[PDB]
């Protein structure tokens, strides 16, 4: 009857419109964090029992979600993700590979200064080649440099900063203009 | 009694741990969207709903022993989505930025990357962080220009996806 889709990057928060429908019998999909069944008193898994009048999930592709939606269940959904949230996914993967990476762990600002001027020229070649499918790839290569130098400046022993401070630096500079 | 503090960027989302408590009388602070009290069909109060940790009512009630049920803190990099939004506004409201193309931006790509190298071999952390934002701007600018493309547009999220697929291998 009702399908509740939450933000996958905040699967622990629910849309305010759904809380009355969340205190009864609900089913949660298997990718929901363990925090949800411990907060919802009378909830259970979507592979347990018969179908519940409301199913709580974060995966729009999950078969049960597609099932009940096709059968005319009403959807109560969290707002769509905002432009640039995969970027937050990106800095997390940069943080992960910085520690686990043998090479990536010992690299510093000077050991990266060599690569930067190369990747700029490859981006200039992409622009002049007119092909959209590698302007995008080299654009990623330049973003990788910005996230690497930023993750390194965290390990800074004097005046260390993060990717959130450079974003503040950029925004504060566009504001005086 | 209870303070429920929500993510200011995602103000209609409540922690699951607070569902039990938004049933009776509830108070909301001024910055909350008007839509939120309208969505709690079950409408001095024991429960205060807010998005502002520096609100006076939140501070006093927490200091008085109220229990806090808060949305998780922001992850490293959420300020990048603010930067994308500000890049989007200036692409549409700034006359000069509204005309820029991939070719016309080429000029300042080489200028700022050289300045970043100048900051690395200078030691200055305040200039390293500044020239990092200048280079970051170019990536957001080029990605935003791609969104307007008539042929095969992409966005900053797409280039973020492409970096990760390459990062996976
Ligand atoms: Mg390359
Ligand atoms: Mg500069």
């Amino acid at each position: 009857m009702i399908v509740v889709l939450v933000d996958p990057r905040r699967p622990t928060l629910v849309p305010v419109e759904a809380i009355e429908f969340l205190r009864g019998e609900v089913q949660y999909t298997e990718e929901m964090p363990v925090a949800v069944p411990w907060s919802l008193p009378a909830a259970r898994s979507a592979h347990a029992g018969n179908d519940a009048p409301v199913l709580l999930s974060s995966d729009p592709n999950h078969p049960a979600v597609i099932t009940r939606l096709a059968a005319g269940a009403r959807l109560i959904s969290a707002p769509d993700s905002q432009r640039g949230e995969r970027l937050v996914d990106a800095v997390a993967m940069m943080d992960k590979l910085r520690t686990a990476g043998p090479w990536e762990s010992e690299q510093t600002h000077d050991s990266l200064r060599r690569y930067l001027l190369e990747e700029t020229y490859e981006l200039l070649d992409a622009v002049r080649s007119g092909s959209v499918d590698q302007l995008r790839e080299e654009l990623g290569d330049l973003l990788l440099q910005v996230l690497f130098h930023a993750r390194i400046a965290e390990d800074a022993s004097q005046s260390p900063f993060t990717i959130d401070d450079v974003a503040d630096t950029l925004m504060r500079k566009l504001g005086n203009r």
